[PDB]
């Protein structure tokens, strides 16, 4: 079955937000909080 490039794309964006977040908390962790 074929499937929608919009469903790519929040499967994508989705990933990309868990990484920022990841980066930021990544970040904080340098502070060391």
């Amino acid at each position: 079955i074929p499937s929608s490039p919009v469903h790519l794309k929040r499967l994508k964006l989705l990933l990309l937000l868990l990484l920022l977040i990841l980066l930021l908390i990544l970040g904080a962790l340098l502070l060391g909080l």
